RNA sequence: GGCCAGGUAGCUCAGUUGGUAGAGCACUGGACUGAAAAUCCAGGUGUCGGCGGUUCGAUUCCGCCCCUGGCCACC
């Protein structure tokens, strides 16, 4: 509908950025990002209108949202800035080629790419590369950008792209940037499925020891990693249903030689759920001392008393000690299950003394 | 959109090792009154947001959603 809109409108509407690549990518995306030259904000309104829904505009931003059953439709006025600007003048300030091409809703040229900067081309090649030598001097945010996508998409940095980045990480503006930001884009990164490959970038370009303070790499975090990547396989694969955020379990073991202070203060202004800052005060402290009570475990009973409690998290990072591993899947695949037909719980009920009682009966069916 | 609180009677508010719920003022009924109010006895004051899952058993553990407030990211 949007074309017949623009074209009684007379203006020109384009599908514009990430979901253009995201649909080259065959990726299909519920989040459709469009440029209008013209008031965006009237063509929003008058789609919103003629599907009978809702409309939310922001007229100093010059843009607009609404949605359309499951589709979140974002429209925005062409602007040469972060006189009226033209299509090209908007994809020129955008980060890489990659995301500065545009799909024509026009119904004339309908379906029309548009790339004036060779993004279809670097799609191809797999490369991320910048539109202008200054554009991670204009936003450092990017230099974690363009790793995340490399880290995404299993591609390249172009070779000036690579320079200009370490470049720009040189001159420190890695701590000029606005922390908000940079903390929201390693929140981003952390929900990638490959944010391990990302972390990977991370250190190569050393953007983590500008980022938190204090921060160092070694081989024993690095280790940990992949150990964890494997549990995290395994986890995802037989336990699927169980299934948690994975990548706060990285990000806590790499933190995990952080002095207490740092480590709250960044999962603080990470924004971290509460079983994160659980699991890494428990990691932090008495993960240790249950380790080492795991290794003292006899009976069956000892074991379950010692991880029931525990959120998955835990049992995750305790994987991560190789003679704890078959104890913790012996826990899980087989030790938790169990239950008692109608007349025999009848028996056994005959308070806090029921459960202590079931207690007793399942420490005498384990053991 | 991310997260943090808050969700407890009509209203304003506490409650952790899961094990049979509370206060201050409205609610009914009767004793009391010519009627009413007060007061006494008392007792509703509640699927402790909604829907699934784990558990013998969930306000509690977890997951998906609703509502409100605040930090933000809103290229
Ligand atoms: N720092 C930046 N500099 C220039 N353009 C940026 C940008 N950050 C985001 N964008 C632009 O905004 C458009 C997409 O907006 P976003 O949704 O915020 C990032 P995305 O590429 O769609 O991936 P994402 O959906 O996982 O966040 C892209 O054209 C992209 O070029
Ligand atoms: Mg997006």
């Amino acid at each position: 509908m949007v074309g017949q809109i623009a074209k009684e409108m007379g203006l020109r509407a384009y599908i514009v950025g990430g979901v253009v690549r995201d649909i080259l990518l065959g990726k299909e995306v519920w989040d459709v990002d469009f440029v209008v030259e013209g008031n965006a904000i009237e063509l929003a309104k008058e789609l919103a209108r003629r599907h009978g829904v809702n409309v939310h505009p922001f007229p100093e931003f010059g843009t607009a949202h609404l949605k359309i059953g499951k589709l979140k439709l974002e429209f925005a006025t062409a602007r040469r800035e972060t006189e009226p600007a033209s299509l090209k003048e908007d994809l020129i300030r955008r980060d890489f080629t990659i995301n500065a091409m545009a799909i024509s809703v026009n119904l004339e040229d309908y379906g029309t790419l548009i790339d004036y900067f060779g993004g279809l081309r670097d799609l191809k090649d797999k490369v991320i590369r910048v539109l202008h030598p200054v554009s991670f001097i204009e936003d450092p945010v990017r230099i974690l950008r363009a790793l995340r996508f490399a880290g995404r998409l299993n591609f390249k940095l172009s070779r000036s792209t690579e320079k200009l980045l370490k470049q720009a990480v040189n001159l420190g503006l890695l701590k000029e940037a606005p922390r908000g930001r940079l903390i929201n884009e390693i929140k981003l990164a952390l929900r990638e499925d490959r944010f391990l490959e990302i972390l990977e970038l991370y250190r190569k370009y050393r953007v983590l020891e500008e980022i938190i303070e204090g921060f160092q790499w070694n081989e024993k975090v690095l280790q940990k990693l992949y150990a964890l990547r494997k549990v995290v396989d395994w986890h995802a694969l037989e336990f699927s249903e169980e299934r948690i955020d994975y990548g706060w379990l990285y990000l806590l073991i790499l933190i995990s030689n952080l002095d207490y202070e740092r480590g709250k203060h960044f999962l603080e202004e990470m924004s971290a759920p509460s079983w994160v800052r659980e699991t890494y005060k428990f990691m932090k402290f008495k993960l240790g001392s249950l380790k080492e009570e795991l290794k003292k475990a006899k009976e069956n009973y000892e074991v379950y008393r010692l991880l029931k409690p525990l959120h998955t998290s835990v049992l995750l990072l305790l994987m991560l000690e190789e003679e704890l591993k078959e104890k913790i899947k012996l826990y899980l695949e087989k030790l938790r299950k169990v239950k008692l037909p109608k007349e025999k719980i009848e028996e056994l009920k005959k308070g806090k003394e029921l459960g202590e009682r079931i207690e007793e009966l399942k420490r005498e069916i384990m053991n």
